[PDB]
């Protein structure tokens, strides 16, 4: 869903961006957007932001990670729309 070039791109997180990265053992001040989401994903793993019977939707309110999102729960299905909402936490 989204071109190789864009995900092998640099980018510099915001700093509270950084802190989620760095708490699953990130330990830069750039990524390309594919390491991005792969810290990502181990956060959510770690936090079992996951749910067993619909496992598509992941589920951050009440965590940072949701305050950054700007929502309580999102399909991990839309590459773009999570991919956008990731840029808002970019510099
Ligand atoms: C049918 O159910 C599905 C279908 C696809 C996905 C999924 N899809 C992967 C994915 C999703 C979006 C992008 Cl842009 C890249 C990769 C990855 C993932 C990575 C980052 C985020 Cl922010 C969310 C999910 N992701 C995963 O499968 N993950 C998360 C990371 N580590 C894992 O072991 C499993 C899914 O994830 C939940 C278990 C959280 C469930």
């Amino acid at each position: 869903q989204i071109p190789a070039s864009e995900q092998e791109t640099l980018v510099r997180p915001k700093p509270l961006l950084l802190k989620l990265l760095k708490s699953v053992g990130a330990q830069k001040d750039t990524y390309t957007m594919k390491e991005v989401l792969f810290y990502l994903g181990q956060y959510i793993m770690t936090k079992r932001l996951y749910d067993a019977a619909q496992q598509h939707i992941v589920y951050c309110s009440n965590d940072l990670l949701g305050d950054l999102f700007g929502v309580p729960s999102f399909s991990v299905k839309e590459h773009r729309k999570i991919y956008t909402m990731i840029y808002r936490n970019l510099v």
